[PDB]
């Protein structure tokens, strides 16, 4: 890491172009230089370079792999004055709080909801359960009725969830790093009912996320599943579209894993200083966020005057109403091994080389360790 | 069923269809015939599926390698140039869209795949398939990478495991034959074992694909790609400072990227062949009609001779022809998308470390020629 400058990294799908805008505005206050990078796999990345004392200065990512990186001694921690503390909501503080100590700042809270085109779908499906009648009705007009990334468990954890399925049981403020819910009847049912969808035709398994977003955004899809970044290219497509709550399987609401953006600085950095001054001075600001935003939107900000601002966006609305209906993410180091034993499992089922028993199964040891 | 009094095309998403369009708007403005141009995915598996009910579109554009299998099918129609349009249009690209004796589309341009090289990063792109590890490590010491392409799809990787021998079909006696796959000898072997050896060495990864590659390069974050004609017009817009230019060689031999002539065929259950007809000869294949396509992403060496003379100096296009040359016209014969799925899986089983190079290409060999 060189020293005088900030490197930033944070995910391709989020508003690098509105953050590099907010580092050129820093650079012209302090001259210091904000290069805004946007790695692949940079939640893989960061943890490999970070150990040895290498990577950006700042590192954005959803707070739930920030208690891995803090065990792991690759972040700093933060020092925020009460005075800067009060201007973000403390549950979004909650979320990057690890054995006591503040390990990153809370940016903005996000949560999928269901993306539906108005001109092709006036009402919207409640339930899982009315899609393959939904598509059979649309493939006859050359269209389908939903399509979404499947590569990501985070796409498809809310349907997994719904009847039952859960990461670790959380109970008394503490979770159970034993007490794993990937092979319940509840994840099975959710995971049986999406291979299902597969298997009738009515999603493929290879679709990801550039693929889905293509097909919604030039409507071929009827509905997505997305987060608020995605909003921005859904606005250029011109597609009429709205945003609203997720479908419910077996009555029972979906339950999206809830992320909080955070940005937190390399442990490594001999840039601390400079980071928390462009950090909480700023990006941490309403014209900040406000670039940001603009770029692609964030969902619900963490600091409370620009929150208040944009609460009235009824997009924000529905991403927090299914937010209460979801759950916020642990951020314990756990969480990777789920993530990635839960990715294995929804990929071995939807492209039929395992049984969704037999996947969850084996997920479920290997979440637990 | 297909509608009579319009014109539906399919045209896959990674061409110029909105290019396209406005020919379509053009012929909308002289004929009052609405064209409408649409993108579906997986559109060469669904055609086959819908055509053979009569459903469909009016017209249906991909490379000459699959028309083969769709005529066999009896789906497509036998087309209708005069001479005095076959004469306008290159005959070895006539040649790509006969079929036992028949025209069975219109043949629009001809594509290969060439090393796209970033030259801010890369002054000097390597010669060779064996200096990119040590290339990689440098850059990676740098923040980025040597290269990126599509892994999902053989197309690619094709002219890699072709370099060294591997080959789809023998030709022998003026003719493909269909029980003579090279897939899974030692030149391919050799091929498809260094594509995995730069996996395993993390130089690339497994789950690259398209969008991954275009990203990462047009905004620099790999010195290298492949891809063809079509992808240019995204670098353009990027900013990248890029070069075009002739494909890595492996054991020395150049790489043999596989021919294609992207093709354009009338639906044989179409009640608008006449107007397809029309709309083909006498607005795409023009200058103005394939300058709009090309404008918007271009075809690369397109078969009306008139526009591909003044093309023709574009050094990414006489880039496209070295490659072209060095690699081999694709066979259109039925047993095509056999093969192509059969290297499909083995690459993709090969590259995930889900089977070893020689059982995957031992299973497509077997597959391809079934
Ligand atoms: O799918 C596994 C993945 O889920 C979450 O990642 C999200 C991220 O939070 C969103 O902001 C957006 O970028 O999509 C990602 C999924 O592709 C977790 O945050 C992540 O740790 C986990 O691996
Ligand atoms: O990868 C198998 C695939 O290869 C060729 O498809 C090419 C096509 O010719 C290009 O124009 C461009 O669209 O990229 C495609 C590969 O993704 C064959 O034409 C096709 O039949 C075959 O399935
Ligand atoms: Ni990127
Ligand atoms: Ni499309």
């Amino acid at each position: 890491i060189e020293e005088g400058k900030l490197v930033i990294w944070i995910n391709g799908d989020k508003g690098y172009n509105g953050l590099a805008e907010v580092g050129k505005k820093f650079e012209k206050d302090t001259g210091i230089k904000v290069t805004v990078e946007h790695p692949d796999k940079l939640e893989e990345k960061f943890p490999q370079v970070a150990a040895t004392g290498d990577g950006p200065d700042i590192i954005f990512w959803a707070h739930d792999r920030f208690g891995g990186y803090a065990q792991s001694g690759l972040l700093a921690e933060i020092t925020p004055d009460k005075a800067f503390q009060d201007k973000l909501y403390p549950f979004t503080w909650d979320a990057v709080r690890y054995n006591g100590k503040l390990i990153a700042y809370p940016i903005a809270v996000e949560a999928l909801s269901l993306i539906y085109n108005k001109d092709l779908l006036p009402n919207p499906p409640k339930t899982w359960e009315e899609i393959p009648a939904l598509d059979k009705e649309l493939k006859a007009k050359g269209k389908s009725a939903l399509m979404f990334n499947l590569q990501e468990p985070y796409f498809t954890w809310p349907l997994i969830a719904a009847d039952g399925g859960y990461a670790f049981k959380y109970e008394n403020g503490k979770y159970d790093i034993k007490d794993v819910g990937v092979d319940n009847a509840g994840a099975k049912a959710g995971l049986t009912f999406l291979v299902d969808l597969i298997k009738n035709k009515h999603m493929n398994a290879d679709t990801d996320y550039s693929i889905a977003e293509h097909a919604f955004n030039h409507g071929e899809t009827a509905m997505t599943i997305n987060g608020p970044w995605a909003w921005s290219n859904i606005d250029t497509s011109k597609v009429n579209y709205g945003v609203t709550v997720l479908p419910t399987f077996k009555g029972q609401p979906s339950k999206p894993f809830v992320g909080v953006l955070s940005a937190g600085i390399n442990a490594a950095s001999p840039n601390k200083e400079l980071a928390k001054e462009f950090l909480e001075n700023y990006l941490l600001t309403d014209e900040g966020l406000e670039a940001v935003n603009k770029d692609k939107p964030l969902g619900a900000v963490a600091l409370k005057s620009y929150e208040e601002e944009l609460a009235k966006d009824p997009r924000i609305a529905a991403t927090m109403e299914n937010a209460q209906k979801g759950e916020i993410m642990p951020n314990i180091p756990q969480m990777s091994a789920f993530w990635y034993a839960v990715r294995t499992a929804v990929i071995n089922a939807a492209s039929g080389r395992q049984t969704v028993d037999a996947a969850l199964a084996a997920a479920q040891t290997n979440a637990a360790a």
